[PDB]
């Protein structure tokens, strides 16, 4: 219909940003090793990379991991503490900016051989 509007100049706002990614996948290669994998979220613009921030659930040191590859949807986290929870918050970045991030905490469990058939 008719044209013409009035108001702030909010149009270039971050819209092509990557939507919150899906749950994460932990491998736990070991007591001091792990592997977080996410799912390429929706984004009108091509992603430039990813960010995997992890830190003691309770509250300790926060380590930010940058991904120079927008295709690599998986990273191996090592140098962790045994029997300690870590909040792994994965985030995505696109030509626009940083979108949402998925929360995923893991509990290092050593000396566990699953169930026992009998």
């Amino acid at each position: 219909g008719s044209s013409g509007s009035s108001g702030s100049h909010d149009s270039r706002l971050t819209a092509g940003v990557p939507d919150t990614p899906t749950r994460l996948v932990f491998s736990a290669l070991g007591p001091t090793s792990l592997r977080v994998s996410w799912q390429e979220p929706r984004c009108e613009r091509p992603l430039q990379g990813y960010s995997v921030e992890y830190q003691l659930l309770n509250g300790g040191e926060l380590h930010r991991l940058n991904i120079p590859n927008p295709a690599q949807t998986s990273v191996v986290v090592e140098d962790l503490l045994p029997n300690h929870s870590y909040v792994f918050r994965v985030r995505a970045q696109s030509q626009e900016g940083w979108g949402r991030e998925r929360e995923g905490v893991i509990t290092i469990e050593s000396q566990v051989s699953g169930p026992s058939s009998g």
